[PDB]
């Protein structure tokens, strides 16, 4: 088809634009203090933050320039068009929200609320165009709720699985590429329009995020930040909702779902939650070791002690106990998939750990394809 | 029923703006998004880019209002896509303005990006209306679209350069928005009702959110609106004008801004040297704003333009190491100060708002009487 060919062309041009512009704007970001230190390395220099915006920006540009080509010599159908524009409005609002969130570092209340507001246009489009709120049970209003929350989830599910160089953009590239392959396979199948739409929004995302990862990859010269996390989350939520494969998509979100649940006791502050739960480097080794959350044992609530004991029993959390004059203490293992891989394999270098998590992501995607198409497993 | 709900949510949004602007002050100051009131003695920092909150609220409101018009209304996808496309243009303008303020992009970006962000407006205009003919009966064709594109840019920047005194940006934007609201209501009973009810949908919430912003921005300014609000407002106006089919009437409402943009044009083009700031210098003793000047070496076209201006009495010119010329900084503000001498900041803002209202009354008189 011509629309997809044109789309791929503008997407590669956008990849070049991203790789080019990211260094071109470095002075601006440094000047306005939109930067952060590399916590996992000994160096203390600043690195430009929220580079996702640039990719995001390019992304938007591309799609704005690509809208007409599907409708070439095509009573104009305003519904396909409104799907496009509504999805783009959702993504614009999510990019803007992530950029504002990186400049201001809003509290979690805002981080959860605002992606839902920004996902409303998605629900408008879904209701005017498709509207099928059935899974044989009719989910009704709940279904819309789901879609809303989906957006939030994605934006934040990628957001909390972060901290090592190239993980956010990397795992987002794996997810986007897997969704692209799924779209292509289904492209010959029953639902062609939904999946060609998913492609329209994925391909440029993949290539712009690739331009971003070029700089973000270890050693990280740039950081993607909440801008990229939110942007990616909403793009995925869009193609999943308006593509009608949100189940398959969430299956692709297996590492992120597992890490979000495994972190859930800390995110709810049942077990104390540090401000950063990244694996903290060992200066002698040069590799990343696990990171811990320490606290007075007595203060901990009953539910917290129960969850911690069950986790220790399952061999998921490392627990240490030490005696101090002021009070009794019990160290806990920071509960994030990264610290869990480090519990399983001990010290790992940053680049190798990122590669390992990308590998595990690919395994998750392969599992999803096997489920979808009755393939052989392992 | 739809307009009544629009007004309700717009007042709720006014409350939301007035409440949130101080709620987020900590965030803006902590992230160094602030600036010093150059025209006041104090040196403290004032939070910048507060138009991002109002703007944000604005978007929220409209996102929530979208359904009320289509209540049990072959769904009308064209009306719906116009609402969405306008919202998309406005989102990209709020976002681009906020990013511009944080990063302080060069003029190249400032001009290019509102055109890109205005493309969805042109797409909606082509799919829905597409009329590229004006009676003057000439089918402008592609140029028409160009116009619309540039219109966006112009507005976003036309309000942008007319700035620097407490409450001028949001104030003049409120006058323009209110004038367009009145015009929409007058034409509401006339031939074109849908266009003007659309313009109202977008204008009422903008008016009330911008009002919440001006509450804090008014002399003495406790906040600043910044490129965020300038871009946001400019694009909301360009939208309602384009998709409402009254961009000529609108631009007539942009009378002070057009005059100030053209009067500044020889400096903006660097024919006459242009300082980074061209606001009026406060007089320490007087407590009132006098004119400001650009000083540069006298030793081709620029000199002729300055002589012409001197003859016209629009620019005041005074002529060590070499001959230097202290030309009067060419902005409607410095021109009002050249006509009336020193004026206090609040009084000068009020005066420019009154002149804006005079321009709007002129526009109404031309159109109607
Ligand atoms: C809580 C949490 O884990 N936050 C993360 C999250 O916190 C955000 O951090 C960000 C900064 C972080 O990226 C820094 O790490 C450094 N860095 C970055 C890359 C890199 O390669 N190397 C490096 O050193 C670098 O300095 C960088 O500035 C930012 O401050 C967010 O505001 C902050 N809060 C949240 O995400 C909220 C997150 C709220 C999560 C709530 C989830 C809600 C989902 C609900 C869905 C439900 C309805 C289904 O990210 C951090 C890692 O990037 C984690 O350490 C931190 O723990
Ligand atoms: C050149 C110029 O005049 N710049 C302005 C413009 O410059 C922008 O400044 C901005 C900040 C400014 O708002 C400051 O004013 C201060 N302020 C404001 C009120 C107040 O009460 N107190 C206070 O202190 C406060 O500190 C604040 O930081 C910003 O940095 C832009 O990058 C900067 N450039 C442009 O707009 C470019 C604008 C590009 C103009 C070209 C557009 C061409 C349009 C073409 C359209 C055509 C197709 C029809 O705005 C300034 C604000 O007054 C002016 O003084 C300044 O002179
Ligand atoms: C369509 C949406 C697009 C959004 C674009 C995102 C841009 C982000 C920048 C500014 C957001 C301004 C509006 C935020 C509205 C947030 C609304 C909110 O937080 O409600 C709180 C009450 O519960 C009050 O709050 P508070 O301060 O008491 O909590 C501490
Ligand atoms: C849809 C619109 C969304 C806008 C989103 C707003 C986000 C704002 C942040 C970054 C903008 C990135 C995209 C802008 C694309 C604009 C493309 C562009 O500027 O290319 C020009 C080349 O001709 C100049 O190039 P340059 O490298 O020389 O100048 C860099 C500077 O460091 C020079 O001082």
């Amino acid at each position: 088809p011509m629309p997809l060919l044109i789309n791929l062309i503008v997407s590669l041009l956008g990849f070049v634009a991203t790789v080019t512009l990211i260094p071109a704007f470095r002075g601006h970001f440094i000047a306005a203090r939109l930067c952060g230190q590399d916590l996992n390395k000994t160096s203390r220099q600043q690195i430009p933050e929220s580079q996702g915006v640039i990719s995001g920006a390019v992304f938007l540009i591309i799609l704005f320039c690509f809208i007409p080509f599907p409708f070439l010599n095509c009573a104009f159908p305003h519904h396909e068009f409104v799907a496009l524009i509504g999805a783009l409005l959702a993504i614009c609002c999510m990019i803007f929200l992530g950029f504002a969130d990186d400049v201001l570092n809003l509290r979690w209340r805002h981080k959860l609320l605002l992606p839902t507001a920004a996902s409303l246009p998605l629900l408008m489009v879904y209701f005017t165009n498709f509207g099928n709120t059935t899974i044989h049970l009719d989910l009704g209003i709940l279904y819309y709720v789901y879609m809303g929350l989906l957006a939030v989830f994605c934006t934040n599910a990628i957001n909390i699985l972060a901290g090592i160089n190239g993980l956010e953009a990397g795992q987002s590239l794996v997810i986007s590429a897997s969704i692209i392959v799924f779209n292509l396979v289904e492209l010959e199948g029953d639902c062609r329009d939904d999946h060609v739409f998913s492609l329209y929004f994925m391909i440029p995302f993949f290539f712009t995020t690739l331009g971003l990862l070029y700089h973000n990859w270890y050693p990280s010269r740039v950081f993607v930040g909440d801008t990229f996390c939110y942007f990616a989350g909403m793009t995925f939520a869009v193609v999943g909702i308006l593509g009608h494969f949100s189940k398959t998509m969430l299956l692709f979100f297996m590492p992120q779902v597992f890490n979000f649940l495994y972190s859930l006791p800390q995110l709810l502050h049942i077990i104390p939650c540090p401000r950063h739960r990244i694996p903290r480097l060992n200066i002698k080794t040069g590799k990343l070791e696990m990171s811990y959350s320490k606290f007075k044992t007595k203060s901990l609530s009953f539910l917290g002690t129960f969850i911690l004991k069950v986790a220790e029993s399952l061999q998921l959390v490392t627990v240490h106990q030490s005696e101090t004059e002021d009070g009794e203490f019990t160290e806990c293992n920071n509960m994030t998939l990264i610290n869990l891989l480090l519990k399983v394999l001990g010290p790992i270098h940053e680049r190798n750990l990122t590669l390992l998590l990308l590998l595990l992501q690919i395994l998750g995607s392969a599992i999803t394809f096997s489920i979808r198409y009755q393939l052989v497993r392992l």
